[PDB]
């Protein structure tokens, strides 16, 4: 009878009760004895849904209020000083580090996890740090086990590996020369004591994450698997089961080709072909658990080609030996489809979320084991082949037109010289030009009014005041003399979002929420076959915007990498061609837009890094080749003397790729610290707009800051070249903060443009 078993389960709660409860608390209209209630009701709940499914293998400590990994920190006493000088207990020293603490302090870095779209709170370590368990604050892993026990309900306790934990983290500001995986001799002792109160709890197996085996690792980080192994493992510790997701993990395979765990967990979603080589360093004795049900996707999962590859993995090491799992926690998808009441039950047909995964994984386990459940085949694969077969999978018209893809559809008619000399005839823009990345404060008049239109006022009304709040930012940035203006975006809820439900081939979700960071949650946008644009969605906005000053106004459209990125994807057709689809609609888009007057136009691509393969090699080179030709599909029809800019988050992105999307102009985040970047771009000859100032805070930086800002870039990089404007959007600023600082910028721009 071979096992099902779930590596961990969303914690967010089907009608979205933790955020209320954690925001409650934080606002402090909840007590904390509330807060603690209602997560053990949650995760109560939750493992009762997972019983109820039948599946045998169900995790704990995979709950928490803010971040798993920052509740390993508590857990270790990996806690900066400086938030623990202010007599907070426990759970709020871990919100503090998670989100900051304001009193009459800042949050510690949040990161990407792999190329997943949550976010952890990064492990911080100084010379000083002690490692040790922190008892007084309850053992969450311990405390969270007994609590399903005395429900009736035996767990498999989750938690981060010793060389995950390390070599993720990083060296906090007063230890800069600090390797943290120097620290694994001293944190392996508190990870051993940890694992001896499991077992004393009842635990037998413990699910031991090191998903930093995907990436590329030193020979000297290799070698410290079997160092923490041969520390951990013995008679008076649970048995491990060392955990690995989201790629490939043989380029280390001798990394684990000999250590004492009791077995291995590895993701045949994302990477099938590695089974046979993984399989073969099983020792006797030690159990495979494959990865066979996407725990980052919505796709209701094949059972045949699912139930084959489990089945490739028993006639390897034996049925005795194989578990059948998710790939991932199924932390990265939503919690229910049963909440979904709108979507057309031909598409829900095709979709499984958290709660149906159970019931996937269960019906596979029983599958290879010989039960009959050939009424859950029939029926699973009636509906794939649905899915398959149907015309809002396969459009020929949008086929036909990738065929059309080619570098000359990727090219400008003209080169960046050339097209600058038709620029400047065009717009004439002074040296030292200033503009802005789009959004401005979102009047809370307007994000009323917003929630209104949701039948209270009509379109007009609706219309009237969108209206009237970009001819406020435009009038405002022509008092304070900006050279290219934004109209403020107040009709767009989300960037993705935006543009997805104006284009075909996306489905949409009312409860699909998946946390993105503490209590911060997303809805993405599902591509559920062909994508084309039938229309225009953004042309209308812009021409008034354009109509009411004779300052060029800038266009504002999302990137398709960041489309894609930012929505669940197809997982029938890859990445690249659902890149490719968005780049030829947003190109239709860019067409309206010129054709109408807009001929200064913006493409923003925050997503551009998040999608970068987590190993260096074919796949990586490939990602940067089609995610930049897609921006190129987008934007290269134009004429010579409309300008095209794009917009980046991320500061430290490869120049080469900037490079090779051939903007005529480039904004980048930049506020942030070393020159040699600069540098990178002096031979380049487009033009580039360096983030001058932090969007993300909310202090007015001087003039002189300004000032002296540029001639440390202008000691690198050309004056002929260079635009001045903030990191990001200011959607999330205040108005008197944001006409302060503007003013500033320009001010100084402009004592520049006559020095
Ligand atoms: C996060 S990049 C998106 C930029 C967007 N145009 C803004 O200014 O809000
Ligand atoms: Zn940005």
């Amino acid at each position: 009878m071979v096992q099902s078993s779930v590596l961990g389960f969303p914690r967010i709660g089907g009608q979205r009760e933790l955020k209320k409860i954690t925001e409650a608390y934080w606002s402090g209209k909840a007590t904390v004895e509330e807060l603690l209630a209602k997560g053990k009701e949650l995760r109560e709940h939750n493992w009762k849904l997972q019983q109820k499914a039948g599946v045998d293998i169900i995790p704990s400590n995979d709950f928490s209020y803010y971040d798993q990994v920052l509740d390993l920190s508590l857990l270790f006493n990996a806690i900066p000083e400086r938030y623990t000088k202010f007599d907070l207990a426990p759970i709020d020293v871990l919100f503090a580090m998670g989100r900051g603490l304001q009193a009459a302090v800042t949050a510690l870095e949040m990161v990407k996890w792999f190329d997943s779209n949550y976010h952890y709170v990064r492990p911080t370590f100084s010379h000083s740090t002690e490692f040790k368990l922190n008892t007084a604050a309850g053992i969450k892993p311990v405390d969270e086990f007994n609590e399903a026990k005395a429900l009736g309900v035996q767990t498999r306790p989750v938690i981060l590996g010793p060389v995950s934990y390390l070599y993720l983290g990083k060296a906090d500001k007063d230890s800069l020369d600090l390797e943290p995986i120097s620290l694994l001799p001293k944190i392996l002792p508190v990870y051993k004591e940890l694992l001896q109160k499991l077992k004393e709890a009842g635990a037998e197996q413990v699910q031991i994450d090191e998903p930093v085996l995907v990436l590329d690792l030193p020979e000297a980080v290799q070698s410290k698997f079997k160092e923490a192994y041969d520390a951990l493992v013995g008679a008076d510790v649970p048995e491990l089961i060392l955990t690995t997701y989201f790629g490939d993990v043989r380029p280390n395979l001798k990394a684990i080709e000999n250590l004492p765990v009791a077995g291995f967990h590895f993701d045949f979603v994302r990477v099938p072909e590695q089974l046979d080589e993984v399989a073969s360093i099983l020792k006797d004795g030690q159990t495979l658990s494959a990865g066979v049900v996407d725990g980052r996707n919505i796709w209701k999962t094949d059972f045949a080609k699912a139930s084959a590859v489990v089945q490739k993995a028993i006639e390897k090491v034996g049925k005795d030996k194989v578990v059948v799992a998710t790939s991932s926690s199924l932390l990265h998808t939503p919690v229910d489809l049963e909440s979904e009441t709108k979507l057309d039950a031909v598409i829900k047909d095709w979709f499984s979320f958290a709660t149906q995964k159970l019931d996937e994984v269960v019906v596979i386990a029983k599958n290879v084991s010989g039960e009959d459940v050939s009424k859950q085949l029939e029926a699973n694969a009636a509906s794939i082949k649905a899915r398959s077969e149907s015309s809002i999978t396969n459009d020929p018209k949008v086929q036909e037109r990738l065929t059309t893809i080619n570098e000359a559809l990727a090219t400008r008619k003209a080169a960046f010289p050339e097209r600058l000399t038709e620029q400047k005839a065009k717009y004439n823009l002074p040296l030292f030009p200033t503009t802005t990345i789009g959004s401005f404060p979102q009047t809370k008049d307007i994000r009323i009014n917003r929630n209104k239109f949701a039948g209270q006022i009509t379109a007009e009304e609706y219309e009237a005041f969108i209206n009237k709040e970009i001819e406020t930012v435009v009038r405002f940035q022509e008092e304070i003399g900006l050279d290219v203006l934004v109209h403020g975006e107040p009709e767009r809820n989300d960037m993705v979002q935006y543009f997805g439900e104006q284009l075909n081939g996306f489905a949409f979700t009312t409860n699909g929420w998946v946390q993105s960071y503490g209590s911060r949650y997303v809805r993405p946008p599902i591509i559920v076959g062909d994508v084309s644009r039938p229309k225009a969605m953004t042309v209308k906005e812009s021409v008034y915007a354009q109509s009411i000053t004779s300052k060029p106004m800038k266009g504002m459209l999302t990137g398709p990498v960041t489309i894609l990125r930012w929505s669940f994807p197809r997982d029938d057709v890859s990445g690249k061609i659902q890149a490719l689809q968005l780049g030829l609609a947003l190109r239709d888009e860019v067409n309206d837009l010129e054709g109408a007057g807009i001929t200064v136009i913006q493409v923003d691509e925050p997503a551009i890094r998040e999608g970068l393969p987590l190993r260096a090699g074919k796949e990586r080179s490939d990602y940067l080749n089609w995610a930049a030709q897609s921006f190129r599909v987008a934007t290269s029809g134009v004429e010579n003397s409309t300008q095209i800019h794009s917009h980046f988050c991320y500061s430290d992105l490869d120049p080469n790729h900037i490079k090779a999307l051939d903007a005529d102009v480039v904004s980048i985040e930049f506020s942030k610290k070393d020159p040699n970047y600069i540098q990178e771009f002096s031979e380049y000859p487009n033009h580039i707009g360096l983030g001058l100032f932090d969007i993300h805070s909310p202090r007015i930086p001087s003039k002189q800051e300004f000032v002296s800002r540029i001639e440390e870039i202008l000691k690198v990089y050309p004056a002929s070249k260079f635009w001045v404007n903030p990191d990001c959007g200011l959607k999330t600023r205040g108005w008197p903060e944001v006409k302060e600082s503007l003013t500033n910028m320009v001010e100084a721009a402009k004592e520049f443009r006559a020095k």
